[PDB]
């Protein structure tokens, strides 16, 4: 054809709503960040957080780690031809400070203010010392001031005709079931780009996905695929995948459940430990994930990928509570006083109340749904009554934000050090705010823990940072805050029918996934090249 179209699948939808607002992660399309709004810097997390400079050409932190200046690349244009400058960066950060519902990461608690030094330099002032703040700053979308300052309420703005900095800003085709996002005519890095457009089909769940990917209809995906060698790999020599290791997955319990009986159970550490011992984590990996994961028996959730960081003494002390031990679970329930007093085989609370835990995972995330159903069965074998629900992701998510759920199975962000998981999963500041994600919504709060998290990057002292990690590990482990299950994978499938250049095990340039929130996907698409099709008629 006359243009190359790359078929991608970042996110499940039942119908596409035209929304390219990069601040509205709960309602926008998942090709907005990176592809329409390019970041200042992409940190290559798989390669030691190596900064890859994009719209900024440099940054420099102060010696006291209380401020940082970014240098903006000259000669970059917005897709409408106007210049990308410091003005746009300063506006974007002031916008998020003024409208904190647009803060999806917690940036506002780190950056007290921004200043334009000149047309191509921005200075950020910090609330506390933080050597990790350039990483945090890179998370914030930069939008064109000359457009957005004329918008009446950016927090409700759907941005249907976007002006962007990234490689793909033109909305070529848009229907409820398909849209096509084509090349920015003024793209600053055009000589590096060999893909003409992104083609985005509507896919609601893993079952619908399976049929399409096995039939060779996709190019770049990151979905769960069951029995992948037999179903997908075997269908074509052009069907490939690479699954580098990812983050923790866990059952999260609501410490503020409004039901008296359920609250009584979930806030009890003996109960959380018994729940944890009932689980057969390797069987969950084997059945629900077809072997694609590693047991996580760290009460702190750290997982085995951070051996240099782990306090082995703490891990070993609480490991027994995070290992399969059904008899141990029954004994602990008995010692704690969860006794069955109405002859149905299921333990009741110390106050004598019956209860059944409702465990949720998102609709269509079938690997997680199957994990929950296995756990329900395993819990029954120690006398804990539970049953599964698979609500739509938005309903699942909202139940966690509002604290109406009982237990949720979830994955987490994964980074180059343990802070990505521990901060996002446990910092109580992330339990409030209309832009917050689900990850900290157990509503367990510990002042000492927050203090340690907020000091993680405060000293430039490697040994002290390690001791802070050991402190965090001890607190979370001894309180068994969540029930960690496994460490998962960055699922990624690619097709060599129409494109080459893919990252893979022999070319492991970075995280290969197509999800929003993987900024490396920008770097990945800049490596892809179309293949000339085999002739036919
Ligand atoms: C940390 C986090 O929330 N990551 C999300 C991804 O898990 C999610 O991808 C979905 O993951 C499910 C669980 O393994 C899979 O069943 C499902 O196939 C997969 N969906 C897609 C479209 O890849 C993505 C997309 O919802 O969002 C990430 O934020
Ligand atoms: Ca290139
Ligand atoms: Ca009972
Ligand atoms: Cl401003
Ligand atoms: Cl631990
Ligand atoms: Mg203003
Ligand atoms: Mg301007
Ligand atoms: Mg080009
Ligand atoms: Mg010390």
């Amino acid at each position: 054809a006359e243009r190359s179209e790359l078929t991608i699948h970042p996110k499940e939808f039942t119908t596409f709503v035209r929304n390219f607002n990069p601040f509205l992660g709960a309602t926008n399309l998942h090709t907005t960040t990176d592809f329409i709004y390019e970041p200042l810097v992409v940190f290559n997390e798989m390669h030691g957080n190596t900064p890859v400079f994009r719209l900024a050409e440099n940054f420099q932190m102060s010696d006291d780690l209380m401020s940082v200046t970014f240098d903006i690349r000259k000669g970059v244009k917005w897709s409408d031809g106007e210049a990308f400058t410091a003005d746009d960066v300063v506006y974007s950060f002031n916008l998020v400070k003024e409208k904190p519902e647009l803060d999806q990461s917690g940036i506002n608690s780190w950056v007290t203010g921004v200043e334009k030094v000149n047309d191509y330099q921005v200075k950020f002032r910090l609330s506390e010392a933080n050597s990790n703040v350039p990483y945090e700053i890179a998370k914030v979308p930069v939008v064109p001031k000359h457009v957005w300052s004329k918008v009446k309420d950016p927090s409700t703005f759907t941005n249907e005709n976007p002006v962007g900095s990234g490689p793909f800003t033109v909305i070529d085709t848009f229907t409820p079931q398909l849209y096509i996002q084509c090349e920015n005519p003024n793209y600053w890095d055009a000589a590096n780009l060999d893909v003409d457009c992104l083609r985005v089909p509507q896919i609601a769940n893993n079952d619908q996905f399976l049929g399409k990917v096995v039939n060779g209809e996709m190019d770049w995906t990151s979905s769960f695929v069951p029995d992948i060698d037999r179903t997908y790999a075997a269908a074509s020599p052009k069907h490939h995948y690479w699954y580098p290791p990812a983050g923790t997955q866990a059952f999260v319990v609501n410490f503020k459940n409004p039901d008296a009986a359920k609250n009584e159970a979930l806030t009890n550490v003996d109960f959380r430990r018994a729940f944890s011992m009932a689980l057969d984590r390797q069987t969950i990996i084997d059945i629900a994930f077809y072997g694609g994961g590693t047991v996580n028996d760290f009460a702190s959730g750290l997982g085995y990928a951070f051996e240099a960081w782990s306090d082995e003494k703490t891990h070993d002390k609480f490991k027994a509570y995070n290992s399969y031990n059904a008899e141990g679970a029954k004994k602990l329930l008995a010692k704690a006083g969860f006794k069955d007093v109405n002859k149905d085989g299921f333990v009741d609370t110390p106050s004598g109340k019956s209860f059944e835990l409702l465990i949720q995972s998102p609709n269509g995330w079938t690997d997680f749904n199957n994990t929950v159903q296995l756990a329900v069965e395993q819990l029954a074998e120690v006398g804990i009554k539970a049953r599964a629900r698979t609500p739509d992701f938005s309903v699942y998510n909202q139940a966690m934000l509002e604290g109406t759920y009982d237990v949720a199975y979830t994955n987490y962000f994964h980074g180059a050090d343990p802070y990505t998981y521990w901060n996002s999963a446990y910092n109580s500041a992330l339990q409030s705010g209309d832009g917050m994600p689900r990850f900290a919504m157990h509503f367990y709060k510990n002042e000492k823990l927050d203090g340690l998290l907020n000091s993680f990057y405060k000293t430039a002292d490697k040994q002290e940072q390690l001791e802070i990690a050991h402190g965090i590990q001890q607190i979370i482990a001894q309180d068994q805050v969540t029930i960690p299950v496994l460490s998962g994978a960055y699922m990624y499938q690619y097709n060599t029918t129409r494109f080459t250049g893919w990252w893979n095990e022999e070319n492991p340039k970075g995280r290969p996934n197509i999800w929003a929130g993987i900024p490396e996907r920008l770097l990945h698409v800049l490596d892809l090249k179309p293949v000339k099709l085999e002739h036919h008629h």
